[PDB]
């Protein structure tokens, strides 16, 4: 692990810390309850949802969502969070060496297919087996409450929890996750790329730094890099299924609206 490779890892780590409001260190501090006796407000049923939404009234009233079905309200708010994360991933990508120099349409394409893989990767940091932190760690929506919603909404998040439990068992830290997210974005085989050669060059550099970083930071998890290559493949499959579910909601749910700022990402994705 050469000094230049360590420096690239720390600079990507820095960009990740400066661009994402929530990181795994903060998440685990809250989920563990060590730094405080004031835990997040728990949304575990329809009544505690409605209580939480008293705080979120202005968010709901903004788009006239407040009289919608609870399932629609919940995932309106979740969409708003995705849009926020997409904005942060877009700034973060500037710190990947070479990304900003790519053809603008290639940057758009890399983000189009990459953001949700990174989103579900990073979501793992705010999940445990019982639920997920929401609202910058201030609330906690239980896994069972999400499974209790009417179909198809009860099937949206459960496969993300299933992915996260195995991902979290890898015990990645934020230095690892920042390079993983960088590697997710630099995939050379997204549909519609223009300069595949330039991108593969950029990808090989990030994947090389990632492998050596993992070997240095988790010396006792010898095949951690191969394990994370498989997670990258699992995430691409997870996102493909998510897109198909989004498509089914679009076709079968009349009163649910796809956030303007996510319509373009999903348009013709898979
Ligand atoms: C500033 C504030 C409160 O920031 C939020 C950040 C994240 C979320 C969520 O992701 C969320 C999703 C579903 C529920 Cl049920 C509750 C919360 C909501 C609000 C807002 O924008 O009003
Ligand atoms: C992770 C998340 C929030 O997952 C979704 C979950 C539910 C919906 C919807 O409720 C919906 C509403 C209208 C349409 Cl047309 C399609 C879907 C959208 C995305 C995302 O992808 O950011």
């Amino acid at each position: 692990m050469t000094a230049d490779l360590k420096s690239l890892a720390k600079r990507i780590y820095e960009a990740y810390l400066k661009n994402f409001n929530m990181n795994k260190v903060k998440a685990r501090v809250i989920l563990s309850g060590k730094a405080s006796n004031n835990p997040p407000f728990v949304i575990h049923d329809m009544e505690t949802l409605c209580m939480a939404e008293k705080t979120l009234v202005a968010k709901l009233v903004a788009n006239g969502i407040q009289n919608k079905e609870a399932e629609v309200r919940i995932f309106h708010c979740c969409q708003c969070t995705s849009v926020e994360t997409v904005t942060e991933l877009t700034e973060f990508a500037k710190a990947i060496p070479g990304f900003a120099n790519l053809d603008l349409n290639d940057q758009v394409t890399l983000l189009k297919y990459g953001v949700y893989e990174a989103i579900f990767a990073m979501l793992s940091s705010v999940m445990n087996k019982d639920g997920m932190l929401v609202a910058y760690g201030n609330g906690f929506i239980t896994r069972e409450f999400l499974k209790s919603l009417r179909k198809p909404f009860c099937d949206i998040m459960e496969p993300k929890f299933d992915f996260a439990m195995k991902f979290n068992a890898l015990e990645l830290d934020d230095s690892d996750i920042s390079l993983f997210v960088a590697a997710i974005i630099c995939c050379g085989d997204r549909p519609g790329l223009l300069n595949v050669g330039h991108i593969e060059k950029m990808q090989e550099g990030i994947v090389h730094v990632l492998r050596l970083h993992l070997q240095s930071n988790h010396p006792d998890d010898i095949f951690l890099f191969p394990k994370l290559l498989q997670k990258m493949a699992d995430l691409r499959q997870l996102v493909t299924e998510h897109a198909q579910l989004v498509q089914i909601i679009k076709k079968t749910e009349s009163d649910a609206a796809l956030h303007p700022l996510l319509q373009e990402i999903y348009r013709d994705m898979y």
